[PDB]
């Protein structure tokens, strides 16, 4: 029987299964291995508001917790992204002599930095102590606390009104998005905004970048969702732009209904969408055949590299390969290993499949099979040495093909 909708109540119609899955950060030391935790990854349609979500939460202080061990400041484009986001904020909201901004999903302070440095009030919300506590050393207000209704309310009567409420990578890892809004209500003063950046459903569809889904990514947010969101909570999209970053996202700009006014790119992303079908099941089925069809090749492949001795290795350990390994029943014997350049992954198994994870070095096989393919470029460019000895990138996004 069907899941309920995370936002409105109403039944998800599921479209893709992708079976049952690891928590996409959790490395196994072989020293354990034993307890590991698995749920059921399966994507659905509101079928009132048109919300696309996972049929199954991952309870949230299971993924978000003291060992959290994603670390923004780990990539330099990122921090030169953040860095570019906090000096838009300030030409443009936080003009005033006193502003405020609360960021959600903080993390190590990679963006709230830069607005400390401005001399802004500003408090970060990030229930991971551990990256709290980064932020924090490098001068970052934060509060360890899950941003929510009462959480966001408190801070409201202690601080006063916000001017922006902003989250990168992090709306989308959130169900209770109205307990969220709420929050935002309480906060905002009369003309703030929430704005918020997440992989974006249509970017996923044209690309089958189904790897996108697994248990952090809760919400795959739209135009048309997040307007119909929206406005359930009294709130209005007013903005939208598409960003390059993580495989491509939208960032949203919403203020309280009848408070700004849209811009022009929001009327004309919503008919983009609706031209494209992105709002029918249809589209998502046609979405999800074409993730099948990404499997069986894949499969395929890798079962004819085996049959005739072709050592296959993987490339980049990434949160997303978890989907892609269990899926399609990748383990060692089918990709040997899985270099990666992160120490806290390396001597470690991946989520799941338990694929042995090694230092780059490891890397220098007749295929290697690239997981970090939102950097591919990058990695053929560095690897330039191992195509030339001849061998090949075998890659699925946006389909499986050989380079
Ligand atoms: N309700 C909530 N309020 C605030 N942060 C939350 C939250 N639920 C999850 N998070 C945090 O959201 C983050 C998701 S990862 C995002 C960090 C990233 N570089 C960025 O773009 O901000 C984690 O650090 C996690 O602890
Ligand atoms: C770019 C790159 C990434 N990786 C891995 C490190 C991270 O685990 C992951 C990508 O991180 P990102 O999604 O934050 O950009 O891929 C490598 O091992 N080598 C590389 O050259
Ligand atoms: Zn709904």
């Amino acid at each position: 029987a069907p899941a309920r909708c995370r936002v409105c109540g109403d039944t998800v119609d599921e479209f893709l299964d992708l079976g049952r899955q690891p928590l996409s950060d959790r490395f196994l030391t072989p020293a354990d291995t034993d307890g590991e935790f698995f749920y059921r990854l399966a994507v659905g349609r509101c079928h009132a508001c048109g919300m696309v979500q996972l049929t199954e939460e991952v309870p949230r202080h299971l993924m978000f917790h003291e060992e959290y061990p994603y670390h923004s400041s780990g990539s330099s484009v990122m921090r030169e992204h953040f860095a570019m986001v906090a000096r838009d904020f300030l030409a443009t909201e936080l003009t005033g002599p006193d502003p405020f901004v609360v960021e959600i999903g903080c993390n190590d302070g990679i963006m709230l930095r830069a607005v400390h440095e401005a001399g802004v009030r500003h408090l970060g919300f990030e229930p991971s102590a551990g990256v709290a506590e980064v932020a924090r050393s490098r001068g970052v207000r934060v509060r360890t606390e899950f941003f929510e209704k009462a959480t966001a309310t408190a801070v409201r009567e202690s601080e006063g009104p916000a001017d922006v409420i902003y989250a990168a990578n992090t709306m989308c890892h959130i169900p209770y998005l109205e307990s969220v809004f709420q929050g935002a209500d309480a906060l905002l003063g009369p003309d703030g905004v929430v704005v918020f950046e997440d992989p974006y459903l249509g970017d996923i569809v044209a690309k089958t970048s189904f790897d996108q889904i697994y248990d952090e990514h809760f919400y795959l947010f739209s135009a048309g969702s997040v307007a119909a969101m929206a406005e359930r909570f009294g709130f209005e999209l007013v903005d939208v732009e598409r960003l390059p970053v993580h495989g491509g996202e939208v960032r949203y700009t919403l203020a309280r209904r009848g408070a700004r006014t849209p811009t022009e790119a929001v009327g004309r992303l919503l008919a983009e969408e609706r031209e494209q079908g992105l709002d029918d099941l249809a589209t998502l089925r046609t979405f999800a055949a074409n993730v099948h069809t990404v499997r069986d090749e894949l499969v395929a492949l890798l079962t004819r590299l085996r049959a005739e001795g072709h050592r296959v290795v993987g490339y980049g350990a990434t949160a997303k390969s978890a989907t892609v390994t269990n899926f399609c029943g990748i383990g060692p014997d089918l990709v040997s290993f899985v270099c990666d350049t992160t120490p806290g992954k390396q001597h470690r198994l991946t989520p799941g499949k338990h694929l042995p994870v090694r230092p780059a070095e490891a890397f220098a096989p007749d295929y290697a099979l690239l997981f970090a393919w939102n950097h591919a470029e990058e990695i053929m460019a560095k690897e330039q040495e191992f195509h030339q000895a001849g061998g090949r990138w075998i890659l699925y996004v946006p389909e499986v093909h050989i380079r």
